[PDB]
């Protein structure tokens, strides 16, 4: 644990637990590929248990780039295909709206306006297929883009369809479990509930509760230990030794659209290294980050740039993540915090770290 680390890791972290009242944080450092770990705080006020190197906790649409990984390794499969109708995995799906719509624009939130939430009220399956049937764009697809769950969580959920496994099965036997990512979960098992912090909303221990496409767009649960080899494992994919998760990742990676000084991955969403702070602090914010913007397509993607800020913002009602990594200098980070504090902050301190180590 090098001096230079361990002083801007804590000078940085300190004041923001301070500033945000965090009750609780764990912070991995990659550096030259290998990690070095931080905890400060409470995963349960109550009960004063600790945060340590194995407390779970919610990721919230960090989810979404184990999402897209997923598909990605479904295409690497030859599964899926991102150019297939969203129809082909749907055939129920018969309104005239989806015709045009395919995979791509669903994993990019490039659709044509699918709203952020699946309505509360959805609860059954039968209601999901009566929402999505009835859905009005508001835009040609390809052409904007609005961040959604009722997006990627579709392309999550149809593309595993192939498969025959379950969202979750596919998830664990396909993503997880080569990775050795053994406390990552999307529904924490009761061996495991000893390590799960509680959220913290207004002063109220949380935990998320369960809704339509969850698990997709942003249900797992992971520890700072299996994050860090999350980013370790998006840092290289080429030491992964299975085939199609290797160029899962590297798909997840790739360039589809752009927008701004932004560029959407399956999940992931990356800039071009080195950045300019205030763009991706500010862009952070979801005044930005949630708006609706238009979209020039990256015809063919981009595959996978090295020197990229690869990123993304997590929260749920108790919690708030981020994780960034820039493939060309072996770095990264991962910030698990059981408050859902402001994205600018976070990212903020994420490059104040990284910027000094680079
Ligand atoms: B993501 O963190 O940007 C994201 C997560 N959610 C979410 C979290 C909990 C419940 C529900 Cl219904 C949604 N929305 C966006
Ligand atoms: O030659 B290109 O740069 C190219 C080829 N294939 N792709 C691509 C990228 C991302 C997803 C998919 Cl399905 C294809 C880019």
């Amino acid at each position: 644990a090098p001096q230079q680390i361990n002083d801007i890791v804590h000078r940085t972290i300190t004041p923001l637990i301070e500033q945000q009242k965090i009750p609780g944080m764990a912070v991995a450092v990659i550096y030259q590929g290998k990690p070095y770990y931080f905890t400060w705080g409470y995963a349960d006020i109550a009960k004063k248990q600790p945060v340590t190197q194995q407390t779970l906790f919610e990721l919230g649409s960090v989810s979404k780039t184990f999402t897209g990984v997923l598909g990605g390794d479904a295409i690497a499969r030859g599964e899926i295909k991102l150019s297939d109708p969203t129809t082909k995995y749907w055939p129920e799906l018969t309104a005239k709206q989806w015709n045009g719509i395919t995979l791509l624009h669903l994993a990019t939130y490039t659709a044509g306006g699918l709203p952020l939430q699946v309505p509360d009220e959805v609860k059954s399956s039968s209601d999901l297929l009566r929402f999505y049937q009835n859905w009005q764009p508001a835009w040609a697809p390809g052409t904007q883009r609005l961040y959604a769950n009722s997006s990627i969580g579709l392309f999550g959920a149809l593309a595993v369809k192939p498969s025959g496994l379950s969202f979750e099965q596919a998830m664990q036997t396909r993503v997880f479990q080569p990775l050795k990512l053994n406390h990552t979960w999307i529904n924490v098992p009761p061996a495991e509930e000893k390590n799960y912090a509680w959220g913290y909303r207004e002063g109220k221990a949380v935990h998320v509760s369960p809704g339509a496409l969850d698990a997709e767009a942003y249900g797992v649960k992971s520890t700072i230990e299996d994050m860090a080899r999350w980013v370790q494992s998006n840092l290289k994919p080429l030491d992964i030794n299975e085939k199609t998760l290797q160029q899962g990742i590297q798909l997840a990676q790739s360039r589809y659209w752009q927008t701004g000084d932004m560029y959407q991955g399956l999940g992931w969403e990356m800039l071009d290294w080195p950045v300019n702070p205030d763009s991706i602090i500010n862009g952070s914010d979801n005044k930005i980050a949630l708006a609706a913007r238009p979209v020039k397509a990256i015809t063919p993607p981009t595959p996978a740039v090295r020197a990229s800020w690869v990123h993304k913002t997590g929260a749920t009602g108790g919690f708030g993540s981020y994780v960034a990594f820039i493939p060309e200098k072996e770095l990264g980070i991962v910030m698990l915090a059981n408050k859902n504090y402001p994205n600018p902050a976070r990212v903020d301190a994420a490059w104040q770290i990284l910027n000094a180590l680079q």
